[PDB]
């Protein structure tokens, strides 16, 4: 950075010189009228060149060479080390008239060199390097650089009703581990020369996105209602350590990028602005919320149910015991239908984070008309789609209107997840279902011993085929819902189901809804028919023309690596086994998937299309780092 | 695009097949219970493959081969030509039980193939090609593709008080030349089969950004308050021609990209949504506003002044006569200080466009608390800055606060121009000046016979040097403002100017303001001191501590290739010439620039820091096409 510093007619000019800049210096303007030539002297730590018409010549400390005064003959002044208390950094210019060789006048430039650098961890290795050249930009990918900030959305103090970033306070030293370090490194004399100060500042727009903290306590200096802070200079070689927290995830109208600036200001006069003679900038990107697909290793299984749902608890406990997961119980289905589990990550730092569509908030566990909802989401395993790799998978958003226009719509979740960028979301149509959730009709499971995964789809046509076979085999009087005494009076048999013509038509329409979704999934996830297994399902149309489950949706399962917790369907009994259970085992068991049917409904004596329990699984994060992605521009 | 179309248990399914898709067809679900094998027949224009476990075999029209019924044995159905009135496109599946070789049941798929394509000029050559593969995206650069839309901001009808895009009407055929063509191309039978319709739609967000128009008149079908339109199918090979207009320039919160969609819908039942069985999308980018630098050829010079400013008119007329420009006169300085001239361009189409900070609006001439203003702008010639090329130059925005934070600020012009992208704007500090305009302290001029350009900067230090020389030479009693009788009583001489110590200090501060700007210009435009010429200027500090011109700012000139219209400074007369005029000629004339001093102030008898005339120049556009740029992401 070349900076203009002119000498002043017959006078001395004092200036601070910031390392990594250099000066071009007018000597012509300060020359007395009549002067024809100049000479110069300079101290040892100042490099001076005479520059005529772009041609530079280095000049000695203590010569007596003279040059013609000309508008286009200037000086270039460079320093590489900071001034100390013992420094006499100066350039002095003598001016001569035609006749004599004694100087008629002198003009001086007295310099104090300082180093000033606002440093962040732009190379993403967890330590704050010195003046990364790329610290003022943010680039994606393995060769990308740019510092990363977490949203401080967990809670260090159960005293507080809110998450940590909701205030302008830091109570615990532990909190600083969620924050990113930013260091203002300076080198120079004991004091700044008279008339200078150093300020740190942010934009008003960024003031609800960041907080900056500096006895030995925690002072809030920038953020909500604080855009400008005067810094106290320490002389010699000094480091001022700041902690930065993110307050806000990327969203519609917020890219995730925030900036912090330092400037060295020069006082001119009262009533006149200070002159910003040097500025340095750092950029942070706020880490996105990332959802965890079913192929990632399970750590904890969270379950909600009523206290006397004993079979459910027993069978879930049992399922989880076949794994190394822990079970957490809360005493209908909010843990699944209100809430999604994901995580955030920065270099050597990260924690699980819950998104709520209006608890678990503590240390290292954070919290956060629409046609979509945070409780109506699924996420694929990593996929490659027509050459493009999606290493964190893609999110599926269940929507009442997954099209691009034709009506007024608010899609708050689509907007939020699109802003996260890294799981490039895809909308699906879920509002043909009474309950309205994508997890009632699709799931993903690993193929054990691979590598690969399957999409599981609910299928009415698979159910009809199965029931028609059983009827043909002589089992038409097989009874459904055995052991649900509240259903017994309906005496629902295969024959009764298959005779109901209206039900056939309803389920043909629902199969159209499933297949429309299937086609989007195959295109947007890069799947073939070889990647899909259809599980038998059956619905009844409600008065709003939506699909109510006729029996429990088996696709809405708990996936714990090779172990599957599948809702018990209470299907027609053939040879004293559920034909639906036997059918599903026949589909999944050959792949090495282990099926456990979990009875969530017996405690209620009947099934009316709703289940009254929920589950969610906290999983280990991807090993792939989000910042190594290159998202679409 | 693979699409799911299942056969229906023992029944016939009728479907529309859209060219560029293909079907995968379940035959297993439609099989009667007990059936073990199937065969198939198909018509000549349908390709059918049997696919087992991902392995496809092409099947004859009229064989008798049988395959085991299996969930994982399906059909793949492909067509490449549209159906006509004579077409019998069908696949029929026969099912057999173990024993007999007579079919026990049949299921049929009856197909109508159509072509449907929403086409735009994505290859940017001005003709609408057939189904450009890239039409649903927009990419920058010489190898970029994506259709371009102009803001229809000119006026075809002087009857109308507003510009054309301000309504949902098109009055003149001439208007359609400002619009982009979009063609819905179809091929198929006389009618769509029963239960289908074609719709065009946009988002609510895009409804104030676009209008779409289809007797032989102009019907508004999409745009403000119109998000959805049912299209009337014409059979055979048909083209439906639409005209699209842009309503809005890119801005804060609008990228410039808009989408239009077509879908083929299938009717299912009353009270149930239609199924979108096919969708096609096109993208437009709205062309940015581009400002014209002083190196571009002048076409028209617009001047405002009072009717009796005869010398001004005479001297401007004279200046323009040395060129081939036309002169347009309007009877203080709104043509310069309220208004900026630029242009918009699409393939084989474009016109000049004026931006107003609250007339010329007619055919092929369009119209459009803040710390910035559209009347406070300059633009560089094309520059290369640290390797990055800026082929349309960069805009300089004069600001009262050109820093990135520390206070609440609205910067409407910065936001708007940033959104245009292609002239990557740079903020300068202009509010140290009473009038507050960047054109009072900087200009750009071509070096004739090149190639190259110079930055011209106002300089107080150049003025002081000149006056001190003249005083030394014995001309201290030289009088300023000769011929301005309203100034005569002040008897302002060089000696009087140079004796005023307060004035020296004021102008030293103003030189600091100039140099701060100089340093930004050099860094952001890639300039050295070799590219800059300093013109003498002098200010007096007003009561708000701002700089009022002491004599006319010569830098604020009319640039007509090699001819410069420079404000007459009314400087001290030495040997009966203005020493300021002689000095400026000495700087510029050696470069082949021709200087004409234009007296704008004599008619007022005095100078108090304001000039009461304005000029603006409409120039030819860059030959470089904006869409060949690659802007920073
Ligand atoms: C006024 N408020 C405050 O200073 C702080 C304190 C509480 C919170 N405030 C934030 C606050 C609020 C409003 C501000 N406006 C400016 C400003 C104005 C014009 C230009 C300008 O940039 C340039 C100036 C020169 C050149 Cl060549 C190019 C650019 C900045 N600043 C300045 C600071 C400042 O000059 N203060 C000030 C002090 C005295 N008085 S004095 C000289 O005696 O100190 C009298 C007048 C003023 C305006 C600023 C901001 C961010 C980063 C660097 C700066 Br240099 C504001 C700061
Ligand atoms: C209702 N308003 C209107 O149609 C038009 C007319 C004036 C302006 N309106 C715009 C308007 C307003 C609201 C709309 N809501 C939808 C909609 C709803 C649910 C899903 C859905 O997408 C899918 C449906 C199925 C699958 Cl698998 C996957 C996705 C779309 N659409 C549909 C059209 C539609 O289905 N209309 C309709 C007609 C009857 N009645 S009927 C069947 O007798 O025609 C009864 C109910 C409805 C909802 C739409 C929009 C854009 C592009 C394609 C479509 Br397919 C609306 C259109
Ligand atoms: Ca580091
Ligand atoms: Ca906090
Ligand atoms: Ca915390
Ligand atoms: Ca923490
Ligand atoms: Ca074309
Ligand atoms: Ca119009
Ligand atoms: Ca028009
Ligand atoms: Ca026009």
């Amino acid at each position: 950075r070349e900076r203009t510093v002119r000498l002043q007619y017959g006078s001395r000019v004092e200036a601070v010189y910031v390392l990594g800049t250099y000066l071009w210096t007018d000597v012509y303007s300060a020359a007395p009228a009549g002067a024809q030539t100049f000479s110069l002297k300079h101290s040892e730590h100042v490099w001076v060149e005479v520059v005529r018409d772009g041609e530079a010549e280095e000049v000695a400390t203590n010569g007596k060479q003279r040059w013609l005064l000309s508008p286009s003959t200037t000086l270039r002044v460079t320093m590489s080390q900071a001034s100390t208390e013992a420094s006499s950094d100066k350039v002095t210019v003598n001016y001569y008239d035609e006749e004599g060789s004694i100087p008629i006048d002198q003009a001086g430039l007295f310099l104090t060199a300082i180093e000033i650098s606002l440093d962040v961890d732009a190379d993403r290795d967890g330590v704050v390097e010195k003046n990364n050249p790329k610290k003022a930009s943010w680039t994606w990918g393995p060769e990308g650089q740019g510092a990363i900030l977490l949203v401080n959305c967990d809670r260090e103090t159960p005293w507080l009703p809110k998450e940590d970033c909701r205030d302008e306070k830091v109570y615990s030293k532990e909190d600083l581990k969620d924050m990113s370090q930013m260091i203002l490194r300076t080198k120079g004399p004991d004091r700044l020369p008279a008339g200078y100060e150093i300020v740190l500042y942010i934009s008003m727009s960024d003031s609800d996105k960041v907080g900056v903290f500096y006895g030995q306590r925690y002072i809030h200096i920038l953020g909500r209602r604080k855009l400008y802070h005067v810094v106290k200079y320490t002389g010699g070689s000094a480091e001022l350590l700041f902690f930065v927290e993110g307050l806000c995830f990327p969203d519609e109208g917020f890219s995730g990028l925030v900036s912090i600036h330092v400037s060295l200001l020069e006082y001119m006069a009262q009533d006149i602005p200070l002159t910003p003679i040097f500025t340095d900038t750092v950029i942070f990107r706020i880490a996105p919320w990332i959802m965890t697909p079913n192929i990632l290793p399970p750590v904890s299984v969270f379950v909600c149910c009523m206290k006397d749902n004993y079979l459910f608890l027993k069978e879930v406990k049992n399922l989880v015991e076949k794994t190394n997961c822990e079970l957490k119980v809360c005493f209908d289905r909010w843990i699944q239908d209100e809430i999604e589990f994901g995580y955030i990550e920065a270099p050597h730092k990260g924690f699980p984070v819950v998104l709520d569509s209006p608890e678990l908030l503590g240390p290292d566990f954070g919290y956060v008309t629409s046609l979509d909802s945070f409780g109506n989401l699924e996420v694929s395993p990593p996929v490659t789609v027509n050459g493009k790799t999606y290493p964190l998978g893609r999110i599926l958003i269940g929507s009442s209107f997954p099209l691009s226009g034709g009506r007024r719509m608010t899609k708050v979740v689509r907007d939020f997840l699109k802003a996260q960028q890294v799981q490039a979301p895809v909308e699906l149509y879920s509002d043909w279902l009474t309950v309205g959730h994508v997890d009632e009709f699709m799931s993903f499971v690993p193929i054990p011993g691979t590598k690969k995964f399957l999409l599981l789809m609910a299928s009415t046509s698979a159910c009809y085929k199965l029931f028609r076979e059983k009827q043909k085999d002589g089992h038409g009087e097989a009874i459904m819902f055995k052991g649900l005494g509240g259903m017994s009076s309906k005496r629902i048999t295969i024959n009764k189901i298959l005779s109901n013509e209206s039900l056939v038509q309803e389920n043909l329409y629902f199969q159209r809804c499933l297949d429309w979704n299937r086609d989007i999934l195959k295109k947007e996830l890069g799947l073939t028919e070889q990647d899909i297994i259809d599980l038998p399902a059956l619905f009844k149309m409600d008065e709003d023309h939506r699909a109510r489950a006729f029996f429990p949706n088996m696709v809405n399962m708990i996936v714990l690596d090779k172990d599957l917790g599948i809702p018990k369907p209470f299907g027609p009994q053939v040879e004293e086994e559920c034909c639906l259970e036997m059918h599903v085992r026949g589909l999944l068991e050959p792949l090495g998937l282990e099926c456990t049917f979990i009875d969530d409904i017996s405690a209620y004596h009947k099934f009316l299309g709703e289940v009254h329990c929920g589950t969610n699984v906290r999983r280990k994060p991807f090993t792939f780092k989000w910042w190594h992605m290159v998202p679409s521009r």
